[PDB]
């Protein structure tokens, strides 16, 4: 009979903004476009952005806390790696230059302790810059050199393109990784600046596929749902009442686990009222919110170009990365500047905002 | 479409451990694999219980052999050692406890053929606890002429024209269901193959290069058997003498009456004084089936109604093979029993030949 997983659980990462090292840009997007995909096949996601070393440690712990017994687990890191005496290592966003291997997320250790896991698959891959059912995938690539033609900027990473196109698959997962390897080989435009090794211990037809077994509302269960669910709460739309009449909705979209985009629209204007804008300010210290990136009209300003589809039109956004670097709660001023009709003199307003702890930010770990 | 420049295989058993527990499953496993390759057209070294020196020795001329295009596979099975994530060939020599010094670095080999430009590298581990295209298959497995785990189910998929990624995974699938291995990792495959590459690819249309040449005659060199000999004693009485290889380090001789005067109403002919370096113990020499001598796997293709002994060990002769052949005899009526010796000089053969 079909093979089945208990559940299906992801941990996603992307390194692109080093403090000491080059700045990545592919991670954006692959990081995106695989949540996506796994969100097709099942799979309860966290996807994280610029992660420091003590944020990637309690992240990957946690991670590996969900693999119960029968649980399908992928864990994905794009970013800077390194290899140092046959041994991997995952380059964090404040990794000192040059790198010293206890600054960093050592592979074979996260290997080791998925190996005392009795996963029903646990598929670990990494895609660097230079029983358990486990599968690795070890992709490394070389940094663009500083004189080379920066591309779309919106493009995929080698990797990603090639996986992306066969991940849907009903197949075997050494299987298909086996084939995404050769369509790399196929490709002479990227068989120089691309590797791929998979190591598998898989003994068994399982697939990324694979269906969750049947509505267990097991304690087990419900922690691995309440824990992702907890990391992944917005606030509510909210509508702020000014005293002069004037209405403003505000709306919170998430871009990435850590990643939220905040926006603001006028929805109701007196008639006595003729000019209006509204417009967030005073963020938390933490969030280093530099209020030239704020306050936009366009989601792309914002250095946002993946949800800008999915969010509304003719608002001002802000978007508001490192939500893991939050302390407080996410409390911000929505500012007013009026004018009656006829008269010269702008009247100013503001109400203060308290969001609570969004997304990763409410994880008091 | 996809070719090998050539197929060469190194082939290593360890079971007569010195200072650690013996193994049964190596000379199966070995000899099978063996037969297997050679339907596959690859040229072997099979190679039973060497010493560190040894399996140093036979490993460094094996890599050498790993020209452009040329298809290896190396297997090893015996005992294995784990130490801070690399693992390590354990010799028969190997003293108790061991150190990794005595032993033969995997990683190392591995980094070693990943300089190559090999069409296809195959390493094999059977153990007891322009690119390479290198697939590393890492097993942790290993009644009496049975199979290891690894190889009873690699035996019946090896000869699949099949990419051998895929067919050692659908192996990893078979074995877990075996109930012995059921639900435990004891296959891990490595691989950076990115070509449909296959044992079962065509050897490229046989050129006569220099490179080609060193191939075959290092392997030619090493599996020289001597010819069969007919001794005539001065009584009349002529035995046939033969030679079969079971392994590159491993012969099998062979005796038999195949004249006797009407004169000689009953005679002996026993194998007798081998070189010390072989370490022959008279005890297991000339039995009456092969399977005595602890040579099962040729007994099939040897003559029947002989006498036989079983020279392993091959790699420690110093010097040329030389042993005697007696006879004892007695004619009719007599009581006495006389008695005569040929010396016999047979060089070195097989993996003697190397010194
Ligand atoms: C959300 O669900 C959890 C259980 C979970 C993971 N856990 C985390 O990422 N945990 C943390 C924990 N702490 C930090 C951190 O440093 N801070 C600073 C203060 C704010 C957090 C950060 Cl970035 C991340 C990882 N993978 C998955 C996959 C699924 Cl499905 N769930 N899941
Ligand atoms: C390149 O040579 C050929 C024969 C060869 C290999 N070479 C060896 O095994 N070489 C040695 C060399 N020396 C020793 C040894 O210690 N002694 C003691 C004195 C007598 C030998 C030993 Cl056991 C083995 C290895 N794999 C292959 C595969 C094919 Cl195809 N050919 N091939
Ligand atoms: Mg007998
Ligand atoms: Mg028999």
């Amino acid at each position: 009979d079909q093979p089945l997983a208990k559940d299906k659980v992801a941990l996603l990462i992307g390194n692109m903004n080093y403090r000491e090292h080059p700045k990545l840009k592919a991670p954006l997007v692959d990081v995106y476009e695989l949540t996506n995909l796994l969100r097709q096949l099942d799979f309860k996601v966290v996807s994280l952005l610029d992660l420091t070393e003590y944020e990637m440690r309690n992240a990957v712990d946690e991670f590996l806390l969900l693999l119960d017994k029968g649980v399908y687990g992928l864990l994905y890191y794009a970013g800077h790696g390194y290899e140092n005496f046959g041994n991997s290592f995952m380059v964090p966003v404040d990794a000192p230059n040059p790198y010293r291997s206890e600054n960093c997320l050592c592979v074979q250790n996260i290997l080791k302790l998925m190996q005392e896991k009795e996963t029903g698959l646990n598929v670990f891959l990494l895609d660097m810059c230079r029983t358990a059912n486990i599968v690795f995938g070890y992709a490394t690539c070389q940094g663009a050199e500083a004189f080379e033609i920066q591309h779309s900027g919106l493009a995929n990473g080698i990797f990603m393109k090639f996986l992306k196109d066969r991940l849907l698959e009903d197949k075997k997962i050494t299987v298909l990784l086996d084939e995404v390897a050769e369509d790399m080989g196929k490709c002479h435009l990227t068989k120089g600046k691309q590797a791929l090794e998979i190591r598998s211990s898989l003994s068994e037809k399982r697939a990324l596929t694979d269906p969750i077994q049947g509505t267990e509302y097991s304690a087990e269960s419900l922690v691995r749902n309440l824990q992702w669910a907890k990391a992944h709460e917005l606030p509510e739309s909210m509508c702020l009442k000014f005293d002069c009449g004037v209405q403003i909705q505000l709306g919170f979209a998430a871009e990435f686990s850590n990643v939220m985009i905040i926006y603001t629209s006028i929805v109701y204007k007196p008639p006595e009222i003729i000019m209006c804008d509204a417009y967030v300010t005073d963020f938390p210290l933490d969030l280093d919110i530099d209020p030239k990136d704020a306050n936009k009209g366009t989601p792309e300003e914002t250095g946002s170009y993946l949800v800008s589809k999915d969010l509304p039109k003719h608002c001002l956004y802000t978007r508001l990365s490192s939500l893991q670097k939050l302390k407080e709660h996410l409390v911000f001023t929505v500012c007013l500047s009026y004018q009656y009709s006829g008269l010269e003199d702008t009247v100013e307003d503001k109400q203060e905002v308290n969001v609570g702890k969004p997304l990763i930010a409410k994880l008091d770990m």
